[PDB]
């Protein structure tokens, strides 16, 4: 469980992550695809473009970016009370696009990232601590909501 502290930490640099969010679901996507090559392979929306340059400039892209982000928010806005948010995301993330629990752990470092990266001075160690229970507890959560589902993590 995160403490009420602890939340707070994580919606103040979630509020940064919003003056933007095409431009930081854009740089997360990308640092994902750049750290770890074989989530590309999942995409068949995506998987074509072959440079940092073309990823940037795919309109498409940025708007999944946008639609992943505005997802991750609302889960996190939930502060934990998120269940009515993470089951859909669960069910097609296990039984349409087969995520397994590795590729969240992938995208979770290259949020981490990211937020770091643009946002020191509003994310140092406490607030990253923060933030990475807050996607620890997401983690945790859709791997029970995926075995329900029948899907092993
Ligand atoms: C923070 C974690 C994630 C969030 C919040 C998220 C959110 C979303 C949302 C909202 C959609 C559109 C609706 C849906 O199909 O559920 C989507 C689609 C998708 N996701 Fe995720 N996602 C996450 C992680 C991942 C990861 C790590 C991968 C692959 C490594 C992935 C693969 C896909 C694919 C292939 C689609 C369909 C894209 C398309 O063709 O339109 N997701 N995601």
């Amino acid at each position: 469980v995160l403490s009420e502290g602890e939340w707070q930490l994580v919606l103040h640099v979630w509020a940064k992550v919003e003056a933007d969010v095409a431009g930081h679901g854009q740089d997360i996507e990308i640092r994902l695809f750049k750290s770890h090559p074989e989530t590309l392979e999942k995409f068949d929306r995506f998987k074509h473009l072959k440079t940092e340059a073309e990823m940037k400039a795919s309109e498409d892209l940025k708007k999944h970016g946008v639609t992943v982000l505005t997802a991750l928010g609302a889960i996190l806005k939930k502060k934990g009370h998120h269940e009515a948010e993470l089951k859909p995301l669960a069910q097609s993330h296990a039984t349409k696009h087969k995520i397994p629990i590795k590729y969240l752990e992938f995208i979770s470092e290259a949020i981490i990232h990211v937020l770091h990266s643009r946002h020191p001075g509003d994310f140092g160690a406490d607030a990253q601590g923060a933030m990475n229970k807050a996607l620890e507890l997401f983690r945790k959560d859709i791997a029970a909501k995926y075995k329900e589902l029948g899907y092993q993590g």
